[PDB]
């Protein structure tokens, strides 16, 4: 089945979702500053075989090491994760590594602005 | 126009399965098990503007560099890669980016060894 | 003050040579064949120390671990620095390099993985 | 030979620890050159350095005024055989981890160009 995840402008995630052909009761949903309670929700009803739709990397984890254990759990599961504006999936070994790339200057960049 | 490449390591079944549900004809479907002979087959064929269709990155190359210059090769000719699952094309700019990405990292465990 | 760890039988001794070479001191070199001897290194170590790790791959069990280690000891005022690689965990460029290439090692391990699996 | 730069935007207080930091780890006096965000005393290292030079930094974040500015200047230098050590970082421009950071961070800069044109296009 397909899901969706989205985090905080929720709007302009939940929209994006519902067009790329998620339906509603699939779409979960995090305001974050328990800021887990929609991203717990969808950790416990993924199967395998089942596909996440997320608008972009940062929406996932709070960090990169938390993002990082999220990609574990989601593939030890069988469920593989898909990044709209990003145009990436982690439905791959080499596209798991670019994800985590990614997250890991994404996350540089934020601690160079708050050191500035 | 719209190609498939399908290999494994040692089945191959999965990978031709999801190339011809994306829409490419067997004729233009070529395989390799463990040698280059049907990848061979593939580069006489392709012309400039053409798309090889690919099910994931770990399915081109024996490794990373020799993906790299597989992509670069076809890319010097007008030809680029969609891979399926991972939904990225060579031929976009975050293709572009990831292929960057990829070529750093090759580089990097080249001059590791060193 | 400078600690050593090694994770893997010989392979551990060279890894317990190269780090005394380091310059650690053997009673500072906790070690692991899970993490007993991280435990231990966890409660001798304080806000200033430094761990010395021959490899990358020698820290965690898989990239995610590994993040979280560095957080957990970067939280406590603890660097890594991983000898081979060349790179330490001090800043947060060198946290981003050593999040880089344990995601490049542990790509290359899976490709090992799926061709004889 | 060894050069060292050090910049800021308006606070003198980090230039000071910036040049402080950059004698302290050897670089000479009159080998230092600084900027107040500008480009004055870039200008002048340019005429200074050659193949082989090495330019002391404080922090990846002291030599540009963003990532993309970084990155070009980084190139520039690069390209006359010049290379950067940033200090708190450990990271030489021409190890292959430099190499690779720079690479990556290129990669990712003009991917976000990219995007911007396409919107733009659009």
């Amino acid at each position: 089945a397909l899901f969706g995840y989205a985090r905080v402008s929720l709007d302009i995630q939940v929209r994006a979702l519902k067009d790329a052909g998620v339906k509603a009761n699939r779409i979960f949903t995090d305001k974050a500053s328990s800021d887990r309670k929609g991203l717990d929700l969808l950790r416990m009803k993924v199967k395998e075989g089942d596909v996440i739709l997320v608008k972009k990397l940062d929406h996932l984890g709070r960090d990169t090491a938390d993002m990082i254990q999220l990609i574990k759990e989601f593939d030890a599961q069988g469920v593989s994760i898909r990044f709209i504006d990003d145009g990436i999936s982690t439905d791959s070994y080499i596209g798991k590594m670019v994800v985590t790339i990614l997250s890991a200057v994404a996350q540089a960049e934020r601690q160079r602005i708050l050191e500035r």
